[PDB]
Protein backbone atom coordinates (compact mmCIF):
# COMPACT_ATOMS: atom_id res chain seq x y z
CA UNK A 1 0.00 0.00 0.00
CA UNK A 2 3.09 2.23 0.55
CA UNK A 3 6.94 2.19 0.44
CA UNK A 4 7.10 0.12 3.69
CA UNK A 5 5.02 -2.71 2.12
CA UNK A 6 6.91 -2.38 -1.25
CA UNK A 7 10.25 -3.00 0.56
CA UNK A 8 8.64 -5.91 2.49
CA UNK A 9 7.15 -7.63 -0.65
CA UNK A 10 10.55 -7.34 -2.48
CA UNK A 11 12.47 -9.05 0.41
CA UNK A 12 9.64 -11.67 0.68
CA UNK A 13 9.46 -12.60 -3.08
CA UNK A 14 13.26 -13.11 -3.67
CA UNK A 15 14.75 -13.85 -0.18
CA UNK A 16 12.26 -16.26 1.57
CA UNK A 17 11.53 -19.99 1.45
CA UNK A 18 9.13 -22.13 3.44
CA UNK A 19 11.20 -24.20 5.94
CA UNK A 20 9.64 -27.31 7.57
CA UNK A 21 11.25 -29.05 10.60
CA UNK A 22 9.72 -31.58 13.09
CA UNK A 23 8.59 -28.46 15.09
CA UNK A 24 6.50 -26.98 12.17
CA UNK A 25 6.52 -24.67 9.11
CA UNK A 26 8.53 -21.39 9.39
CA UNK A 27 9.19 -18.35 7.20
CA UNK A 28 12.98 -18.61 6.50
CA UNK A 29 15.01 -15.56 5.33
CA UNK A 30 17.79 -16.27 2.78
CA UNK A 31 20.68 -13.79 3.31
CA UNK A 32 23.39 -14.68 0.69
CA UNK A 33 24.80 -17.72 -1.22
CA UNK A 34 23.08 -20.80 0.43
CA UNK A 35 22.91 -19.20 3.92
CA UNK A 36 19.56 -18.52 5.65
CA UNK A 37 18.26 -17.85 9.19
CA UNK A 38 15.44 -19.38 11.27
CA UNK A 39 14.43 -19.19 14.97
CA UNK A 40 16.55 -21.58 17.08
CA UNK A 41 13.31 -23.14 18.53
CA UNK A 42 12.77 -24.64 14.98
CA UNK A 43 15.39 -27.28 16.12
CA UNK A 44 17.06 -27.64 12.68
CA UNK A 45 18.55 -31.16 12.12
CA UNK A 46 20.62 -32.93 9.41
CA UNK A 47 17.64 -32.73 6.95
CA UNK A 48 15.10 -29.90 6.46
CA UNK A 49 12.25 -29.40 3.90
CA UNK A 50 12.65 -26.21 1.76
CA UNK A 51 9.48 -25.44 -0.33
CA UNK A 52 8.60 -29.19 0.28
CA UNK A 53 11.99 -30.44 -1.16
CA UNK A 54 14.13 -32.73 1.06
CA UNK A 55 17.38 -30.71 1.65
CA UNK A 56 20.62 -31.70 3.45
CA UNK A 57 21.78 -29.14 6.07
CA UNK A 58 25.53 -28.52 5.44
CA UNK A 59 25.97 -26.46 8.67
CA UNK A 60 23.72 -25.05 11.44
CA UNK A 61 24.84 -22.70 14.25
CA UNK A 62 22.66 -21.46 17.15
CA UNK A 63 24.05 -17.97 17.85
CA UNK A 64 24.78 -16.80 21.41
CA UNK A 65 26.29 -13.46 22.50
CA UNK A 66 29.72 -13.15 24.21
CA UNK A 67 27.96 -13.45 27.66
CA UNK A 68 26.94 -16.99 26.36
CA UNK A 69 23.26 -15.79 26.26
CA UNK A 70 20.83 -17.20 23.64
CA UNK A 71 20.13 -14.87 20.65
CA UNK A 72 17.37 -17.24 19.21
CA UNK A 73 18.92 -17.02 15.66
CA UNK A 74 20.14 -20.20 13.92
CA UNK A 75 22.25 -19.69 10.77
CA UNK A 76 21.76 -22.55 8.30
CA UNK A 77 23.75 -23.44 5.17
CA UNK A 78 21.49 -25.43 2.76
CA UNK A 79 22.62 -28.02 0.19
CA UNK A 80 20.48 -26.14 -2.38
CA UNK A 81 21.24 -25.84 -6.13
CA UNK A 82 20.50 -22.08 -6.20
CA UNK A 83 21.90 -18.99 -4.37
CA UNK A 84 19.86 -16.25 -2.68
CA UNK A 85 20.12 -12.61 -3.82
CA UNK A 86 22.76 -11.11 -1.48
CA UNK A 87 20.85 -8.73 0.92
CA UNK A 88 23.64 -8.26 3.53
CA UNK A 89 23.87 -4.50 2.66
CA UNK A 90 20.28 -4.10 4.07
CA UNK A 91 21.35 -5.39 7.56
CA UNK A 92 21.94 -2.86 10.34
CA UNK A 93 25.44 -2.65 11.83
CA UNK A 94 24.32 -1.70 15.42
CA UNK A 95 21.51 -2.41 17.96
CA UNK A 96 18.84 0.31 17.46
CA UNK A 97 15.18 1.36 17.76
CA UNK A 98 13.08 1.87 14.56
CA UNK A 99 9.88 3.58 13.41
CA UNK A 100 7.19 2.16 11.13
CA UNK A 101 8.18 -1.56 10.69
CA UNK A 102 6.39 -4.35 8.73
CA UNK A 103 6.33 -8.03 9.76
CA UNK A 104 6.02 -10.32 6.69
CA UNK A 105 5.11 -14.07 6.76
CA UNK A 106 4.87 -16.66 4.01
CA UNK A 107 3.69 -20.20 4.95
CA UNK A 108 0.98 -22.76 3.88
CA UNK A 109 -1.21 -21.30 6.73
CA UNK A 110 -0.39 -17.56 6.14
CA UNK A 111 0.56 -16.87 2.45
CA UNK A 112 1.51 -13.30 1.41
CA UNK A 113 0.84 -11.85 4.91
CA UNK A 114 2.09 -8.29 5.73
CA UNK A 115 1.44 -6.65 9.18
CA UNK A 116 2.24 -2.96 9.88
CA UNK A 117 3.53 -3.35 13.50
CA UNK A 118 4.55 0.34 13.97
CA UNK A 119 7.27 1.49 16.42
CA UNK A 120 10.03 -1.06 17.31
CA UNK A 121 11.77 -0.78 20.76
CA UNK A 122 15.33 -2.08 21.44
CA UNK A 123 13.91 -4.14 24.37
CA UNK A 124 17.14 -6.11 25.10
CA UNK A 125 16.63 -8.87 27.69
CA UNK A 126 13.57 -11.16 27.43
CA UNK A 127 12.74 -14.41 29.26
CA UNK A 128 11.55 -16.15 26.04
CA UNK A 129 9.74 -19.47 26.72
CA UNK A 130 11.84 -19.72 29.96
CA UNK A 131 15.18 -19.03 28.09
CA UNK A 132 17.12 -15.80 28.92
CA UNK A 133 17.49 -14.10 25.48
CA UNK A 134 19.35 -10.89 24.43
CA UNK A 135 19.03 -8.39 21.49
CA UNK A 136 15.17 -8.60 21.43
CA UNK A 137 13.14 -6.05 19.45
CA UNK A 138 9.54 -5.42 20.66
CA UNK A 139 6.43 -4.17 18.78
CA UNK A 140 2.87 -3.61 20.06
CA UNK A 141 0.98 -6.11 17.84
CA UNK A 142 -0.82 -9.28 19.05
CA UNK A 143 1.20 -11.74 16.93
CA UNK A 144 0.07 -15.44 16.92
CA UNK A 145 1.37 -18.99 16.31
CA UNK A 146 2.45 -19.32 12.63
CA UNK A 147 4.33 -15.95 12.45
CA UNK A 148 7.71 -17.27 13.85
CA UNK A 149 10.53 -16.63 11.37
CA UNK A 150 8.54 -13.71 9.87
CA UNK A 151 10.79 -10.93 8.54
CA UNK A 152 10.81 -7.50 10.23
CA UNK A 153 11.73 -4.67 7.84
CA UNK A 154 11.70 -0.88 7.66
CA UNK A 155 12.12 1.08 4.39
CA UNK A 156 15.73 0.23 3.46
CA UNK A 157 16.53 -2.27 6.30
CA UNK A 158 16.00 -5.95 7.24
CA UNK A 159 16.19 -5.65 11.07
CA UNK A 160 14.96 -8.96 12.65
CA UNK A 161 13.04 -12.26 12.59
CA UNK A 162 9.89 -12.81 14.71
CA UNK A 163 10.57 -15.31 17.59
CA UNK A 164 7.56 -14.96 19.95
CA UNK A 165 4.85 -12.91 21.65
CA UNK A 166 2.75 -12.58 24.86
CA UNK A 167 -0.71 -12.02 23.21
CA UNK A 168 -0.37 -8.15 23.20
CA UNK A 169 3.32 -7.61 22.11
CA UNK A 170 5.52 -9.42 19.56
CA UNK A 171 9.27 -10.04 19.84
CA UNK A 172 11.95 -10.33 17.15
CA UNK A 173 15.67 -11.35 17.33
CA UNK A 174 17.98 -8.66 15.80
CA UNK A 175 19.81 -9.35 12.55
CA UNK A 176 23.19 -7.62 12.51
CA UNK A 177 25.59 -7.35 9.51
CA UNK A 178 28.42 -8.87 11.68
CA UNK A 179 26.54 -12.23 11.87
CA UNK A 180 27.11 -12.85 8.08
CA UNK A 181 30.74 -11.78 7.34
CA UNK A 182 32.73 -14.43 5.34
C1 LIG B 1 8.27 -7.03 -5.46
C2 LIG B 1 9.35 -6.01 -5.62
C3 LIG B 1 10.63 -6.37 -6.05
C4 LIG B 1 11.62 -5.41 -6.09
C5 LIG B 1 11.35 -4.11 -5.73
C6 LIG B 1 12.42 -3.05 -5.69
N1 LIG B 1 13.05 -2.92 -4.39
C7 LIG B 1 13.90 -3.83 -3.90
O1 LIG B 1 14.42 -4.71 -4.59
C8 LIG B 1 14.22 -3.69 -2.43
C9 LIG B 1 15.69 -3.44 -2.13
C10 LIG B 1 15.68 -4.70 -1.23
C11 LIG B 1 14.24 -4.99 -1.60
C12 LIG B 1 10.05 -3.82 -5.36
N2 LIG B 1 9.06 -4.73 -5.29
Amino acid sequence: MGPGFDFAQAIMKKNTVIARTEKGEFTMLGVYDRVAVIPTHASVGEIIYINDVETRVLDACALRDLTDTNLEITIVKLDRNQKFRDIRHFLPRCEDDYNDAVLSVHTSKFPNMYIPVGQVTNYGFLNLGGTPTHRILMYNFPTRAGQCGGVVTTTGKVIGIHVGGNGAQGFAAMLLHSYFTD
